[PDB]
């Protein structure tokens, strides 16, 4: 029962943890219950629980997290299902001439092959369902309608109940709690800071202790660079709401923000690299610029956290100086290596000596690359 | 018409570039087209054309590109619709006591609630797809049943249609032209080699031109972590075909290849970061090294490439030596450099000057990462 009690205690680590989940499976157990509700009080015709079943399927598939998410998909596979039942009661209606059967036959041949090798392409590998929803659609209504003898007015009765279920979806969906897309990527920026920042101080702080917890946070910035640009898409679909003020909010800079500051993590990347390297400095030489690293990656985590803090706030106040202390931190070890950097040169007795400067070399060129940054976020605050 | 042009264009290289594609989908135009002709042979019973779009609909969602994904999800969503078809059967059977509808209404609710908000795992942020169709099942299999008097003469009629589906499905995907799982993989790694040591050369090539196609290289190497063991649960599934001699064939190394290659990688990941640093060693400074950092790259490029070549044909004879001029070369390098290493210091005028010896650096400890490498791939070759 261990087994068991450490996967029901990870569950309730989960759920305490993160008490979004809870609400979104309640709103989905609600409306399959009011959609069943719905269908529980009327059953005069077979065609009725044929709908109603179509209606279960639609309010399940067409549910999902966020609400630009549910509009934006929803709206692709409408787009898809309406493309697909015009071609299939065109090529079913027209497919009449005084052989027709085969005339029906090869056209899924046709419009088959073409789906399931063009849905191969690399550039629409994301819409797996636009594409795999439209060859369901015009397979099923050309069949149904083609062993049928008219379908047209029955066709209608299966598409009525589908926004049924859709409009139901949609409803509780977008009224009752909104879990947005748009707001769900300011909370991710502002957390790419965190992160980072924590990193930062982790990366140094691990350089000089001698005689993973820091692996996750620059990871997590590098490979969440794949998922921003997919809330993207998520959050144009979102209406004026919160207080972002007008139409069309200018979520392009908070990919440009998690783009600058992902440029200058690839710094830490290499920063936490060199104390994995096969090849390291001496512990006699590296508690020499304790004084010095330090100071510097004391005030590079500090500014990260402070510009991570402001995004939270968007400070509309306007700040007066950011990377002045940094600097100077980073200056005094740059102009404090001179003193000692004798001691790395006059194969690996010497190799190893060497494999200290290129630790602060690293981090100098961090602080460099930190101040395209307040760049961007100089320009993103002024129009936000 | 440019636009489609290039459209098409662009189309048609695709497809003469890969043609695995065309193959796939005439492989599932085919199978669509032959359960269509078994279809349109006998249309006796309205049920015959009900259970005709469930054939057509299961060979369409159990149809997918690889010979182990296509076994291994089939099993999986057989395994869901079985678990759901059972619970939803029992709870409609067991539901009726002598208001039983609430009874059977509200545990909808319950496993609705669920499975949607127990999907969200973490570690089940995979498999979507096995908890959404056992959500489908009983939900579909309950609201027919509960509508239904008896729904139990009526069910297994849809299954056995779902089976020949599957039947005809799986049969034509595994017999005609089989597109494994397990030699993708293979041809993956042995990419992973080619496309890292262009990736090196284009690095150190491009260090010292003054007076990304480099890009591409590393980050796919670094980016691809998370789709050979993707490829791993894919490959399990396959049968002892090809050359490949037993059962469980030991695609564990394959990924400790693949992961011993990506440690390495991190250096040129770090070593290509230097020439877009904001601060860099000035030309003058550069091009004293030529005949000493080509070298070096030359061989680690020449090893790179030599091993993976191995790889593809997983060399039975046995290797002499592999790491030897590499070796050399980075040691020539370490014994070069201290003649001229009182050329990086006694700011900014001196930052630059020694941002030389971080990139010098960075290449001997990629050399040394690089001798893990070929330890991993000396157990590999030993036991494959």
């Amino acid at each position: 029962y261990d087994d068991a009690k450490d996967v029901a205690r990870k569950a309730w680590e989960m759920g305490v943890s993160d008490p979004r989940k809870i609400v979104f499976s309640a709103k989905i157990g609600l409306a399959l219950t009011i959609v069943a509700l719905l269908i529980f009080y009327q059953e005069p015709n077979p065609d009725l629980s044929r709908y109603s079943v179509w209606a279960i399927l639609t309010v399940v598939v067409v549910f999902e997290f966020t609400i630009g998410a549910t509009l934006s998909k929803g709206f692709n596979r409408a787009l898809g299902t309406l493309s697909a039942g015009g071609l299939a009661l065109g090529m079913a209606e027209l497919s009449t001439l005084f052989w027709e059967e085969i005339f029906c036959t090869l056209s899924i041949f046709c419009i088959g092959f073409l789906a399931t090798f063009m849905k191969l392409y690399p550039s629409m590998k994301a819409y797996e369902y636009g594409f795999r929803v439209f060859l369901l659609t015009y397979c099923y209504i050309l069949i149904s309608g083609f062993r049928t003898g008219q379908f047209i007015e029955v066709a209608i009765s299966r598409f009525l109940l589908i926004a049924l279920g859709a409009g139901v979806s949609l409803g509780v969906n977008m009224f009752i709690y909104p879990i947005w897309a748009g707001e769900d990527l300011h909370n991710l920026v502002v957390k790419n800071f965190m992160n980072v920042a924590t990193s930062l101080e982790g990366c140094v702080n691990g350089y000089l202790r001698c005689l993973d917890p820091v692996y996750k946070g620059y990871r997590s910035a590098v490979e969440s660079t794949s998922q921003e640009e997919s809330l993207m898409s998520f959050a144009i679909w979102e209406p004026p709401h919160g207080p972002y003020k007008s139409f069309n909010y200018p979520w392009k800079n908070y990919v440009k923000l998690s783009g600058a500051l992902k440029h200058c993590a690839f710094t830490v990347m290499a920063l936490h690299g060199c104390i994995l390297s096969e090849i390291q400095a001496p512990e006699e030489r590296r508690q020499v610029f304790r004084q010095e690293l330090q100071r510097v990656g004391v005030e590079g985590a500090k500014l990260l956290r402070e510009l991570g803090e402001k995004v939270k706030k968007m400070e509309k106040l306007g700040p007066v100086d950011l990377l002045f202390e940094v600097h100077l931190a980073a200056e005094e070890l740059q102009h404090k290596i001179d003193k000692k950097s004798y001691l790395l040169v006059n194969t690996y007795e010497s190799a190893s000596a060497l494999s200290l400067a290129t630790f602060a070399s690293l981090l100098i060129e961090f602080v460099a690359r930190l101040q395209n940054v307040v760049d961007a976020f100089k320009e993103l605050s002024q129009k936000a």
